[PDB]
């Protein structure tokens, strides 16, 4: 199922959906997989996070090319860390519209990222102002509240079982929580329940580093937050 490009790999999730998946070295503790998605939509592509870095993410875009063929609309990123915005300045070398929370592109400079062109605002409620993502088509995005980082977002696939939780959510037999560096600890466990909450139809989550799983990705990771309070 999985498809070896260079140094990614895809997954097709359902007819229109694929996770792409990049590596980085973290040094003395390994290579890091982290995962996005690519979305057709009629006669356009639109993707949700970048790779680590620019190169490999022009490898998607490579792939994209290769395999649907279609131009890419836009993308979107869901925080501002290196697994998820690293690679902004080849979508915008190839001319690509992007997004992202408006936490996000003021954190971007300070943790080392380029800012999306694009700034996303959102309602009380988490739901996005819709002024804010045109042309989105089937993702829908959230805001569940801070998490993993304060400015996490996430993505909902409109016609599939499919909801994208980012970095917020690991997999139902996680062991931890991963980097809390920038978490917010107090939050967490309702941030997931938020997200949860906010795409009950969604019974395939799609994580940042770990395989799509079942729901109990949800609960298990809201449980393990609990303990963080
Ligand atoms: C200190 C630290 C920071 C980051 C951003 C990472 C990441 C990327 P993140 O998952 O937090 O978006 C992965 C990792 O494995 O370790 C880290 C450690
Ligand atoms: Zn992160
Ligand atoms: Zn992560």
């Amino acid at each position: 199922g999985d498809q070896r490009f260079g140094d990614l790999v895809f997954r097709q999730l359902a007819p229109n959906v694929w996770q792409h998946t990049s590596y980085l070295d973290m040094p003395g503790f390994g290579a890091v997989a982290s995962n996005g998605l690519i979305v057709r939509d009629g006669g356009r592509v639109l993707v949700v996070d970048t790779a680590w870095t620019d190169d490999q993410t022009a490898q998607i875009l490579n792939w994209i090319k290769q395999e649907i063929n279609l131009p890419v609309a836009l993308a979107v990123v869901t925080h501002a860390h290196q697994d998820k915005m690293g690679g902004m300045d080849a979508l915008h070398a190839a001319g690509i519209a992007t997004y992202a929370n408006a936490l996000s592109n003021q954190l971007a400079p300070q943790e080392g990222m380029v800012a999306a062109q694009h700034s996303l605002t959102f309602a009380a409620n988490g739901w996005v102002e819709p002024a804010t993502a045109p042309n989105f088509g089937p993702l829908k995005v959230f805001y569940p509240g801070p998490g993993h980082t304060s400015d996490n977002i996430t993505v909902g696939i409109d016609g599939t079982d499919i909801a994208f939780g980012g970095c917020l959510i690991k997999d139902s037999k996680a062991k931890s929580l991963g980097n809390l560096g920038d978490a917010d600890t107090e939050h967490y466990a309702a941030s997931a329940r938020a997200f949860g909450a906010a795409f009950p139809k969604a019974s395939m989550i799609v994580m940042s580093h770990s395989a799509p799983d079942s729901r109990a990705a949800i609960t298990h990771t809201a449980r393990m937050a609990d303990k963080l309070r």
